[PDB]
């Protein structure tokens, strides 16, 4: 009997191909070569004592393209071209990469996940599932010289690049922007103080996670409860999950004709849960309540 | 204070090495180095004949035009066939353009490795995992992944370590290496087999509560020490394999790192063995996670790069 749901990443071989290295005097980060582009964060032109309230326009009159140092492997390449757009920078390069991916650039929203290609140096280090976080983080594994590494998912043959790396905040979690430049959530790429909001649990994934346990033969935590929507949600507020919308439960529906257990029966088993615990039991060989596994995730991993 | 991840090998090397192999009605994936492709020798089973296959006699049936390879859009031809073990080795007349620098190696219990999911010779999706005390492994497989591979990657060399074969009743996995021979005493037929006792790798359970030090999660940590030998008649009680001076001296870098003795973690386990974590958590876990190696550990917190 399958019982084997694990956090799975996307095949990192398309996104390899986009990284390179990016120097602006001591600083060296990560940065996206597509065709003829290279998009890193534009805090690669930064001083070490002015990072607090850096004024990037008056940062970049101090700047030209001889000043970017971009390196694919150990090949050099020629920066002919570079503008700030939001937070990023886009240095137009001599040679187009020949291993651009067919490639999208998407804007992702709470709850949805993505695979990060780690890297340091332009060089990959290693790949994990993430999900953007209600407060508009991540939970990552990011040390210093990970900035400009990429968050994407892979749909048929079509990479689509969500997230790229800025910072970490002090409970040690992660923010960053989309290949646009703009932030997820309120942060700015300056070191005055921010704080991620408090974290709540995404409530629609911690069902599809439970949908997940039932395919993979765990049913310990089944009853013969039903709740309602209203009533479900006066608990998720009590321990800090998401409210369930309606909308959550249509998106859950192909979860619940698959295992003939209906939404609402299921919303009553994670109610005893949340009540109750796990009486020393686990699911999925968790003692906590997973959440980063989304309704799509579970049916791609369950079904392929 | 910081993160630390689950994380994979980025499998680049290893996509470029995966293609479909068809049998009869049987579709599976092979691993394309050089001019052979090495796939599982079920590939040649039939539905009926499952229970106790005769593999040498199936095979004398076989010629090269029962099997078709495929790389992407691109059929191979095969132009010799022989078996290894449990693999098949497929002559083609094509060298894989994309071939990595690569070994066979054969890891052993405790060892991690990353997992290439495949179906179709399509990669679907990469995870890491260890190689159980008992020579199973905790994966992720539906029909159609057998073939994929489990691998290590060493500056730009993949070492492959795994080749998926079957599912045990409790949702286990087994397999080869690439020589053929499967992890424990797992055979390819629909017989029954059932996994042995799956103990706690301990010394994986040690390297984790110094990564959680590293990433700044102290609450476990006690004034107390335990010689090894309190340690381990400890560890018996809980499943946990004894932890051996190899295993103290492969911790000796955390330990260093983090100023805090072997034993004076191996302290720190014993407690949570005995008394729980009382509702925290380490690392975002109310378990204690054993799929990490002290290599791991270092790699994940020195930020170790290939190619
Ligand atoms: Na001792």
């Amino acid at each position: 009997h399958m019982s084997g749901f694990r956090k799975m990443a996307f095949p990192s071989g398309k996104v390899e191909g986009c990284m390179v290295q990016v120097t602006c005097g001591t600083t060296t980060l990560n940065g996206l070569w597509l065709d003829d582009v290279v998009y890193c964060p534009r805090h690669v032109i930064c001083t070490s004592e002015d990072m607090l309230n850096p004024n990037y326009e008056d940062l970049l009159i101090r700047k030209s393209n001889h000043n970017f140092l971009v390196q694919a492997g150990n090949v050099q390449l020629r920066v002919i071209g570079h503008s700030m757009q939001n937070c990023v920078l886009k240095l137009k390069v001599d040679t187009a990469n020949p291993k651009t991916p067919k490639y999208k650039f998407v804007r992702i929203q709470p709850g949805q996940t993505f695979s990060v290609l780690a890297c340091y140096n332009g060089s990959p280090s290693g790949v994990y599932q993430c999900a953007m976080r209600p407060n508009f983080t991540i939970k990552g594994s990011f040390l210093n010289g990970s900035c400009g590494s990429v968050g994407f998912n892979i749909d048929y043959d079509c990479v689509s690049f969500c997230y790229m790396h800025h910072m970490e905040l002090p409970t040690g979690v992660h923010a960053g922007t989309d290949l646009e430049g703009n932030f997820y959530g309120p942060f700015v790429d300056r070191q005055t103080a921010q704080a991620a909001g408090t974290d709540t649990t995404i409530t629609v994934n911690v069902l599809a996670w439970l949908y997940a346990a039932v395919i993979n033969g765990d049913r310990w935590f089944l009853n013969r409860f039903t709740t309602t929507l209203n009533d479900f949600n006066l608990v998720a507020m009590k321990y800090n999950y998401e409210p369930l919308t309606q909308d959550h439960v249509d998106i859950l529906g192909p979860l619940s004709a698959q295992t003939g257990i209906a939404v609402l029966d299921m919303c009553a088993s994670l109610k005893e849960l949340l009540q109750n615990g796990m009486n020393g039991r686990t699911i999925l060989g968790s003692a906590l309540l997973e959440d980063e596994f989304t309704p799509f995730d579970v049916v791609r991993q369950c079904s392929g």
